[PDB]
């Protein structure tokens, strides 16, 4: 999986990325000098929680292309933008690490937060690393950073082992927090990067982000270890906390720089606690929107009120048995068969506790579609567009074109254990079919 | 629905026909001067029994074309042949009436009985109507038939009422066996025929069928009323009985010529009793053939023996509950999921007593087809060819081309209350999918 | 080289694969946690033997994509089917290893053996690894496999060193059968796999293949090690041998799990012996089918019996003098000049006795083609079609759609070393020219 | 970035290549068994000097495809030819190492020197490694190389740690000239290559390059380590020096075989010096012939002396400003506008120090000339031909068949937006224009 972001000479600067899981998109940006695979402990906990994980490799690092141009944060942000535009992500979360936090703060400032719901800064560079007469809160003068760039160009392979010692604090963490095999992969990941990228990237560490911080309007999370070597805490996060008081501030006690692996228990705990508090407001907004499209089919009366509460208890998570429900749903005087099917459909997508034994006939004949071959031949063409679809905003848009007949049969395909798509796009088909009946 | 059988000048001699029901094809041939609609009392009882009824209108009569050529039994038989070839009927039953019996005996003699399982002769012309020095068993000399032909050409409309009096014996049956409204339709049917056909057809009544009778090798039924006017019983059926002793002989007591309507209770009773005795031998031959394809998937052992008896009791009609069966079918050690589905599929097609409430998941996931969009897109193309298919010999032939993957999903379409086809072609898909696993 | 076998979100699940050599397609399926390059010792042996090696990487492993969906043998077999269909293979031999033996039995029991000639099971998973009350032939209970997954999730990179120590039995083979450099490479491939793929794979180890074994209607090979630490021989091959007795059972003495590298000498010898014992019956009644068309051109007499022995004493595997035949075929009274070049061509392919010098003249003047540009331009048309051909039938079905004069010129280039084809393709041309003389 | 250079059955043979920087193209070809990333020190100095660095990985090595066919220098040269043509490199430089030095001599011999300006052989194989009876100056008999292939086939990975041990002289240069980590990565690059490649490549070492040496008609550079253990200097560079005495000969004292890393500070110094001289000679040789053509358009007198000086001063790189020239050129008594537009078009090319400013106005007005409907549209016909033409003589020959009104108009197109083509092709138009107006 590759996304093109640039064009160097006769080649195209392509970036490696991975799009896993279904739900709220969480974009992860790695640090120097690793790949997107470095988030393998965080990506694990984000998948079990239900989030959609998207990790991409920075140019010159990992499996991405290795050009000798475009090594400033204006290019690094222009790449992140192209990725978000190509993926068409909406209300996503940007989580950065090391250099990754430098793109999270630059993109937000330069392109806005129309696609952003929340951000996070793990072991950040912000606001400034370079120590000048202007900024005393710097970590080191430019002579120091020029000492690193030269030390890479001499022998970048021998430079890595020294760097990955101040990355994990191996004299304290090896054999306890991190194994030597785990370290080896990090070296293998770094050594398999672009030689030019390894020598040009350190010149971006001392970037002035003081102008980009105020442009953060979305909820933010700031995290940093108290034993960081590459990025001293009192020169970064401690003074990042004063620049943006709106963000929650978390110091992991005794954590090194590469705290993504060493303190995975601590990081994942805080990262999930932040997301489930800053995304809860929008994650249920669909549940009341899906409820809206569903209720716009039910004829007004005593039924419409109880049905709406059979959606409230279910969407929330209250215990509801289907047998009393589905029986009751069938024997209805004013409900047309087609609505019985949609309700029977939605009531199965939202609960994993249907006992997994029986199916219903009143819905199965409702989501039939008469049995017309042409009507079925279009329904599978929709499912084809839905099996390669991800978002609710996209599944509804596509399934609003096809006729009301093909929509019924397409819902049947998913319901009759034939086709299979995520519950987020399943609502899309439902809410699109509901707009047809309006 | 029309079938072309000839070509007159700038027009094409097309014949009207109707193909209703599913099962053993029963071709009905009307008499003079009606349409295929005259069998509406017989077609009713043949549909409730489960037979497939096919009624076509003779040339110059009914809604068929009205040419002024081809009015001999060599042309009338050549039309019946073309119809059977176009419809590709196999092991069908030919049932004739009045002139209709003249085509049943001529086709069999001139074209054979490869497509014929049994025949019937209701109020037949056989073996000879014309009284000559050669044949004393005739009904009338040629002077009589020439008296009718002239009486038609004078005023065929006024000739009908006289004919439809000796057709039903209205002085005995009107207001009792047949209503005057029922008679009116017969007149309307006759008057809406070809004027040339009404005047040329009587010249075919005195045809010598004595050479065609010995060529009857299939089981035959001979029926005739004892009050027939148009065709005296002692000149037709009584001497037809001596020519072909193999055929069962039935005299309806006090029945007129048009005994298809007057004595519908008697005719239908004898007609069904004959079919269910002369078709029982082949109607279950498929049941042991379908059983053969089904058992060729089951791994040899103690299961294969019991499964085979779960097919014997079911195909025969013995009481079998699905809940004990389907539960038992699921929890199987050596049965692969795909075979569980086929058995679960067949066990639902053959019994109308599944209580109509629940469905099974072990089969529903077996006849899935992985969920591949291309695999589903081909499955609906098969169902399209099956929804316009009629025979078991044709459904199997078509569903042997598509891959084993598309066959599974196509079986799912029928099982999951989406598509709908007759149980005769359903076995075709099953037996074709079974040959794939061999 | 890649093959799209699915679609996860906005990414396409592609599998890495390689295709070398000419002859019978031998597919090699690796196991946990290596890749297609682990067969490198077997691939070198199969290429020299005269086969066609096709190795591919499982999803999430090796150089293929690393998705989070589709980690079960129903999905693994769906990929294998797509690879087999995309390449359009016929008479293919399926060889598996560890986790790769499960894809061989699952595909063979769901998609058929149309493209399969034989199968092989090295270090099998069959028939059941999980130990319940239903079978004592299981390896370990569910509580054990949960320990593995938890160990992978803890430290994926540290898990390998403890896994590869029991993979090759390094307390027995290190420094002898396998060097530490070979271990490091096996680790480098396991580390570059998928993070989700490495933890969701051991849950597929205890898959039940008992319902897939009787579906194997092709010659099989059950090989195992008597010192396997990962897959206990008593719980796998020992009971697999009873479920599949007509399969050549081979136990490599003192062999570990990673016997592909340690006991490569013992495996290759046993694998090549099976590839000959299973494919000998098909080469016979093909080589005699080749001879059948060859002897047809030979006039029925005392010469058609001599040339029969001159062929059957070469097809068997014996050696002979090329000079003797090319002087006994040259100076011959009854044979036409064309059928001299034909026999001279068949011999030049079936003989290993090169003697290392110059190439005959009379066959050149026979397979000349009159030096006609039109007839010789049609000759290169077949060569381009035969260079892309594989089977014997595929070559004969194309080389029969050309003039017999053009086939001579086409057998000229292949002879004159201006064009190169295989063995079954070459005979497909010759046995087509022979068909055009009847 | 990949380039297709062939086809292997179901798979395509692609080669991984990189393109960096702007300037004179320098093709770097690696050796056994590394990849293009082995030039990461030479590819650094070349970029800092102002060259265009192009590294491609040989088949079976690096990230390129791993086929089992075409492991010979006839195929390797074809691979290089395909890469050069696909990239359409003009006046490039070929630099090879170990095996790469064989692909330089073979290309020039078989394909020519139209795209090549200069070549370089670093630690070369030339002329013949195999020690035969007619070639006393060999290195080892065929019994030696056959021992290496056998050594690799036994254990490919364990073989490397002994090869790299002498490749770098790690008993002399380890932890000093080359780091331990630098070795490990080179081992990873080796282990990630084609298994068949590592066994087939050593057989290509003893290739006779004596048939390729005389074909070299371009400036060459023969550099070789004095302490080369793998490739003896006395059996290669010394004898190679006699076969091509025209080449600048350089011996780096105490350098092993892998002197690209250990002695990068010496190789970069020599390679840059050679390039900055040999290329400088071509930029002077084929620049004084331009003056010859220009000084045929200018009437004899002081203007044929003042322009001559101002041309020879500019050609010599003497610091001057165009605004003195471009104005002094304008206010000139004798010269016509056409020859005032030609001179200005040369001064813009031969003086890169353009103050970083605009173009001129009088040259734009004089160049187009008339803008004749067909003659201006016959300038775009030549513009399509010169973009494909690669040489100076080639550009001269084609444009000599066009009118001076078309050449001037074509020069007007190039001047506006250049370019596309190169200066060696642009001068091919200027010299052709001057040749016409005579």
């Amino acid at each position: 999986p590759f996304i093109t972001v640039g064009q160097e000479n006769s080649t195209s600067i392509d970036l490696y990325y991975e799009d896993h899981g279904t739900g709220v998109p969480v974009v992860l940006i790695h640090g120097f000098p690793l790949s997107g695979h470095s988030w393998e402990r965080q990506s694990a906990a984000l998948l079990d929680a239900g989030y959609r994980v998207i990790t991409y490799d920075r140019r010159g690092f990992g499996q991405s292309s290795q050009p000798t141009t475009g090594y400033d944060y204006d290019t690094f942000a222009a790449d992140l933008n192209t990725v978000l535009e190509t993926l068409d992500l909406q209300d996503a979360v940007l989580v950065g690490f090391s250099m990754g936090t430098g793109e999270v703060a630059r993109y937000v400032s330069s392109y806005g937060t129309a696609r952003i719901a929340a951000v996070a800064f793990l072991a950040s560079l912000e606001p400034f690393l370079l120590k000048t007469d202007d900024n005393p809160d710097g970590a080191a003068p430019q002579e120091f950073f020029d000492g690193i760039v030269a030390a890479v160009k001499a022998d970048r392979y021998a430079f890595y082992t020294g760097f990955f010692n101040d990355f994990y604090n191996l004299d304290e963490n090896l054999g306890t927090r991190i194994s030597e095999e785990a370290v080896r992969n990090s070296w293998n990941t770094a050594a398999s990067g672009g030689f030019f990228a390894a020598a040009a990237a350190p010149t971006t560490w001392y970037t002035d982000f003081r102008a980009d911080i105020p442009r953060i309007d979305v909820p933010a999370l700031i995290l940093h270890g108290t034993g960081d070597r590459t990025l001293p805490i009192e020169n970064t996060a401690r003074v990042f906390h004063k620049a943006l008081p709106s963000a929650e501030y978390v110091e992991v006690e005794g954590a090194p720089h590469g705290l993504l692996w060493t303190h995975a228990e601590e990081v994942n705990t805080a990262l999930l606690a932040f997301l489930a508090k800053a995304l809860e407001a929008q994650k249920q907004k669909l549940l009341t929107e899906v409820e809206t499209y569903v209720l716009s089919i039910i004829p007004s009366g005593p039924l419409k009120a109880e049905i709406a509460q059979r959606l409230e208890d279910v969407f929330a998570g209250k215990n509801t048995d289907l047998e009393v429900l589905m029986e009751w749903l069938k024997t209805r005087p004013i409900l047309s068969p087609l609505t019985k099917g949609i309700l029977g459909f939605v009531f199965t997508l939202t609960v994993p506790s249907e006992r997994g034994l029986q199916r219903r006939r009143f819905v199965q004949n409702a989501l039939n579609g008469n049995g017309d071959p042409n009507n079925m031949d279009k329904a599978v063409k929709l499912y084809r567009k839905l099996k390669r679809e991800i978002t609710f905003h996209g599944a509804k848009e596509i399934s609003l074109s096809y006729s009301a007949g093909a929509l019924a049969s397409c819902m049947g395909l998913i319901y009759n254990r034939m086709g299979a798509v995520t519950t987020e796009v399943a609502f899309g088909l439902v809410c699109a079919t509901c707009e047809q009946i309006a």
